[PDB]
């Protein structure tokens, strides 16, 4: 049994709700939050912008410490990181920024850093200003990640048409 509550279930380990991230981490605390990242971990926009903003920045001071010791992430690479207020640690998933023109083949080497993970709280990868379609980011989480994954759809629209259109 877990915290998380009000998620629809997709399959045996796939759930979704309409829930803001931020407002769902601060809620459950879960051991992991993922974060919609770059390769940079500068957390401007979309899910890195808001769940930067909710540590006060403390995410960004670490991620640029990270960056300076370690160099880039790898497109569908990942790091952990800590949690900071909003959970106990953060996977740094980079999905592939159509906006970018990066190779969509990639978002399947992304979702598979869920399976480090028993349990997570995720965005869909991948998607919004990343450029991909979450029709497709969905299909390939559902196919790609084993472990309990918790997505949180930002927005109801699209939260409604992703259950709709969901094979
Ligand atoms: C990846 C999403 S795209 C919209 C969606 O999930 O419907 C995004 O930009 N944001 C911002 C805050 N929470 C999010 O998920």
């Amino acid at each position: 049994v877990n915290s998380f509550s009000g998620y629809l279930k997709l399959t045996d380990n796939v759930y979704i709700k309409n829930a803001d991230i931020v407002e769902e981490a601060k809620k459950v605390k879960p051991t992991v939050v993922v974060n919609a990242a770059n390769v940079y971990l500068k957390h401007g926009g979309g899910v890195a912008g808001a769940l930067n903003k909710a540590t006060n920045n403390a995410m960004q001071v670490e991620s640029d410490d990270y960056i300076a010791t370690n160099g880039p992430l790898k497109v569908g690479g990942s790091c952990v990181l800590s949690g900071h207020n909003l959970a106990k640690h953060c996977l740094h998933v980079v999905g592939p920024n159509v906006n970018k023109g990066e190779d969509i083949q990639l978002l399947k080497s992304a979702y598979e850093n869920f399976n480090q993970h028993e349990v997570l709280l995720a965005p869909l990868l991948s998607a919004g200003i990343f450029g991909a379609d979450p029709i497709h980011s969905l299909r390939v989480c559902v196919d790609t990640v084993r472990t309990n994954v918790y997505l949180a759809v930002f927005d109801k629209n699209l939260y409604d048409k992703l259950v709709s259109s969901f094979l």
